[PDB]
């Protein structure tokens, strides 16, 4: 594996709900570079299932064109851990998270990797991503970007 | 302005010679998006003139291609800040050298900008990055990229 930062206790309940990719950061500068990269991802909204799976609603850009998107991240042995299915093995962590305010995670398959700051409101959260930059120091990343409120509240960050 | 931070006691004969972009950041990440992006620009040589003015010799991929381009930065009264021409007055600042390394500069025109960590190897130097996050802790970026020591020895940073 890469990341090695997970949280301890988490609630998956708890981080139902509205979110907003206030930042994300990837190994590879193609995995978030333009609109249509593979990572770049803007998560919607979190809805674990009762048997502690984890539905992800976020819009990708696809063809010229702001789509939405359902995803299955399915639980693992591990509280912080997921699963979503594909070609290959791909592995959802939460690094941390308080709930209220601020959610970071990473995916992972040369491994490959990308994270962001998930936020519950519309605003930059500074502390959040100072969070964010220190979990990153941790990791070879080798590219970021960040967005302001008003792309915050457009599909797709546009 | 914006940026607000400059080399004292600059001597720009000292900066001469080969360079390499280790890393780039930039207030919009339309700035630096796409390879063909507006200020994804990738320094290999700078020139300064006996005058003073600063030639500079770089890489910038256009139209499916990585061209060479030679630009001159026009000396001003302050030592670390010169002048290229265009159809806007645009802005060159060294923030920090020690000639033998590193040095960062930032390029600026709501102000738009753009800063780079420039340094003499095909090395990851920690130490130059340290002090361009610093620097940069200052500005408004949005978009940050960095290449590795296989990059860096590419055109264009393929
Ligand atoms: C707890 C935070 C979980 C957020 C997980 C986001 C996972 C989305 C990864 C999808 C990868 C690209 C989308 C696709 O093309 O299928
Ligand atoms: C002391 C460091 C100076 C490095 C200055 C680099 C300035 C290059 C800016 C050129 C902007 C894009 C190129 C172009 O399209 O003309």
């Amino acid at each position: 594996l890469i990341v090695t930062q997970t949280m301890k206790g988490l609630d998956i309940q708890k981080v139902a709900g509205t979110w907003y990719s206030l930042a994300m950061a990837a190994s590879d500068i193609s995995l978030l570079d333009a609109q249509s990269a593979p990572l770049r991802v803007y998560v919607e909204e979190l809805k674990p299932t009762p048997e502690g799976d984890l539905e992800i609603l976020l819009q990708k850009w696809e063809n010229g064109e702001c789509a939405q998107k359902k995803i299955i991240a399915e639980k693992t042995k591990i509280p912080a851990v997921f699963k979503i299915d594909a070609l290959n093995e791909n592995k959802v962590l939460v690094l941390d998270t308080d709930y209220k305010k601020y959610l970071l995670f990473c995916m992972e398959n040369e491994q490959s990797l990308a994270c962001q700051c998930l936020v519950r409101t519309p605003e930059v959260d500074d502390e959040a991503l100072e969070k964010f930059d220190k979990a990153l120091k941790a990791l070879p990343m080798h590219i970021r970007l960040s967005f302001n409120p008003t792309q915050l509240e457009e599909q797709c960050h546009i």
